[PDB]
Order: structure tokens, then C-alpha cells, then sequence
């Protein structure tokens, strides 16, 4: 269901948080586009298990990420080839922060097997419009747009 | 100082952190403008000691906070009539979030009397443009703009 709220101060461990889906991955919305009114940024909080990845995706906005807990590896392909290509491995750790370049393709690891690894995240000009890749070898212009993304799914379709 | 740093991965716990001649004050820009290179989204750390209060202010971008040590009074004003208005004054705690909407006079006060209120920030169209206010009293055509910022003053004057 879609869960909306228009409170000013609202406890995020009472915000109802899911994997939508994708195996390993437990996301809430903190401050968002539909579900809270945002216009201009949109924050997440996100727990990836062990081992676990997010797609690899692209997407038209600045994408801010801060390592809350855990540690993992960021995988960067290319905006100048036609496709991403094998990426860079960029490590990084509990108390880091990243930006992705707007539209540049990239995936989220957590490599550690140990612990999970928890980021708050911040997007621009909400809300997601998320590109798929099957793998970096796919080019730019055969990803798939996916929009809603799996969690505006529900109040997307509460909005019509 | 200016520190200018565009690299991928940064780590926060080796960022400059200063008071910047605020008492009580600890702030690091996380993700910024000026420092960092971003354009839509500029995320802050900022650790507030017992019974602080930041000024009464405003700005014209959207602005999350999310409340990650202590407890605290949020206090919100109007923007629409001639003045602030006698505040809204809510509490706020551990893991909770509250956004402000564009341009609404508020004041953030640690009104706990013994920990540290540790809350992360983040904002649109930075740098940020803050108009102060000296009282609730204070008709919004009046409030001071401080451009830059305190936070933002060394980088700002080394990107004429
Ligand atoms: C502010 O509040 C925040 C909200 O409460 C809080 O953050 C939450 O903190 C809790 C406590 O640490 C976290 O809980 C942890 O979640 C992780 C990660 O979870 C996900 O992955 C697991 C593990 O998976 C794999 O193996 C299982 C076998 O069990 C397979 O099924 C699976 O396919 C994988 O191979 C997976 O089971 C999870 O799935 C389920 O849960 C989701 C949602 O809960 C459902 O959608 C799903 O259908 C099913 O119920 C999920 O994908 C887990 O590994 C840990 O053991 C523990 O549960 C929350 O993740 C975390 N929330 C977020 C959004 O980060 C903050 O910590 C708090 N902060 C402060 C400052 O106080
Ligand atoms: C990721 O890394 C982050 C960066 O390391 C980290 O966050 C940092 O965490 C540390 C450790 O917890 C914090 O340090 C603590 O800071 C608090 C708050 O400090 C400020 O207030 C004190 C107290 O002020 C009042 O009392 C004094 C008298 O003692 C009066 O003078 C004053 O007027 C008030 O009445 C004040 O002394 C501090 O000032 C000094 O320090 C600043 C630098 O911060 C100088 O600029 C200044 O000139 C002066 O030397 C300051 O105003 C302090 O009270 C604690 O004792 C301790 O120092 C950092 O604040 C915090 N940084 C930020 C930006 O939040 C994260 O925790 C880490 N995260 C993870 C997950 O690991
Ligand atoms: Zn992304
Ligand atoms: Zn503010």
C-alpha cells in the first residue's frame, strides 16, 4: 500500500520499509516526491545484505550517498563509451560519502560478507527515473527506463 | 581553509570540521557546492551542543534533516504573512526526520540539557542563501541576507 504522510516530524523506524522485490534489500523513504510532498530532493535509507547488489542502473539526476554502517565496493562504468564496459571498483567504507555523476551508469556491492551495509541517500529532482542494464555490456540506449520505481509503485498507482 | 576535493569516495571523519565561530557548533559540509563541485543537492553534518539554538532563518530551497544522536525543538514560522508569526514548537528525537517547507522562518534548538543533537542536512539549489531574522517579530523583508554563509565564506571568495 502506499503509505503517505504529512506530518512535519516523523519517526523513520515507524515508516514502513521493505525489500520491494529486490532480494536483500530493505528500503524506506524517508523524505519523498509521493509519499510526502518533496519537490526537490528525495532522501532514502537503505540496509543491503551481504554479498547483495543493487541493479546496474543509470539516472538523470545528482545521487548523494553517505555509508551510515558496513562497507562495500561502488562499480562505475563509463558515460563515454556507448556502453558502460567492465567497471571500476571503488571500495568504500563506514563514515564515506559519494555522489554519482549525473547519468553515469553504475551498481551499489556490498562486498563484505560480514555485516550489512547501511546508506542514507539523496536524490534531486524526484521522484527516480531509474534505467535498467542487463550488464555493463548493454548500451546506453537499450537500458530500460522503469518508472515507478519499485518503491513509488504503489503511490503512483494510488494517484490515478 | 578551502578544501576543494571532487574525488569519488571521500571520507567524512577526515573533512574539515569547524565551529566556525558558532558556539556550540560542530559542522562538516559533507557534499557541497563549493567545496565538492555538486549542483542540486549540498548535505551537511552537524553536531549542536546542549541548549543551542541555531538563528531564525529562512531560505528559498527545500531542506531534510535527519536526527541521527539526541533530541531537539524544532520551532516554524510562516512565510506568508507580513511576519514569522509566534512558532509552531515540536519535538523531535533519535531517527526521526522533519523537512521545511521553502522559504518557512525556523530555528533549530538542542533542548536537551546533557547530549549532543547530531542530525544530518541536506538541501536543494546550494549553495545555500540564508536570510536571518533577530525575533519572530521580524517582517520578512526585513531578514539579513549572509551570502555566503560562514561555512561557505573560504571557498566562496577563491571561486571569483
Ligand atoms: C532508524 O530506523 C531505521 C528503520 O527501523 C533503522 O534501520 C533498520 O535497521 C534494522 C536493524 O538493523 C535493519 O534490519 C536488518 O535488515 C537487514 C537487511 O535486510 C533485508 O535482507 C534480508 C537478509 O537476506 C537474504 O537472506 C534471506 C534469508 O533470510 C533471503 O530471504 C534474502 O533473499 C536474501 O538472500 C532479507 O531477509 C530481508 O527481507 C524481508 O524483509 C523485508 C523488509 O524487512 C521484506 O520486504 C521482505 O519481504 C521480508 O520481510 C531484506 O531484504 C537484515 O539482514 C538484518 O538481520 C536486519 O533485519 C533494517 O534493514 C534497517 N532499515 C533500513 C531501511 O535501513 C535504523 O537503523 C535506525 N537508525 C537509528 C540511528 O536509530
Ligand atoms: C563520522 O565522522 C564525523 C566527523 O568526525 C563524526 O562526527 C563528529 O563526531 C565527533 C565525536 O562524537 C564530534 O565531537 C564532539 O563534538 C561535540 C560538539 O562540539 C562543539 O561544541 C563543543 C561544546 O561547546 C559548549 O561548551 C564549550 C566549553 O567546553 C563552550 O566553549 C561553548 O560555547 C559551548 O557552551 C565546543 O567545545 C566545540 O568547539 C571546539 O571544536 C570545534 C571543532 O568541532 C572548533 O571549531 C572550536 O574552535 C573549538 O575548539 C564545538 O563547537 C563536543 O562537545 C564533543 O566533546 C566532541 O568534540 C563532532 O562534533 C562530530 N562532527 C560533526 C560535524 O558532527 C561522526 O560521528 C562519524 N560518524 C560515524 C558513523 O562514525
Ligand atoms: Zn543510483
Ligand atoms: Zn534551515
Amino acid at each position: 500500500s502506499c503509505v503517505r504522510d504529512n506530518s512535519l516530524v516523523r519517526d523513520i523506524s515507524q515508516m514502513p520499509q521493505s525489500s520491494y522485490g529486490i532480494e536483500g534489500l530493505s528500503h524506506i523513504t524517508v523524505a519523498g516526491a509521493l509519499n510526502h510532498g518533496m519537490k526537490e530532493v528525495e532522501v532514502w535509507l537503505q540496509t543491503i545484505s551481504p554479498g547483495q547488489r543493487t541493479p546496474i542502473h543509470r539516472h538523470s539526476c545528482e545521487e548523494v550517498f553517505t555509508v551510515l554502517k558496513g562497507k562495500g565496493t561502488l562499480l562505475m562504468g563509463s558515460s563515454s563509451l556507448k556502453y558502460p564496459g567492465q567497471p571500476q571498483e571503488i571500495p568504500f567504507f563506514q563514515n564515506t560519502t559519494f555522489s554519482i555523476p549525473v547519468n553515469d551508469p553504475h551498481q551499489v556491492w556490498n562486498s563484505d560478507e560480514h555485516e550489512d551495509l547501511q546508506v542514507l541517500v539523496i536524490i534531486s529532482r524526484p521522484p527516480a527515473k531509474i534505467f535498467l542494464y542487463d550488464d555493463w555490456s548493454m548500451p546506453h540506449t537499450a537500458a530500460v527506463l522503469k518508472f515507478p520505481f519499485v518503491w513509488d509503485e504503489d503511490c503512483f498507482e494510488a494517484a490515478k
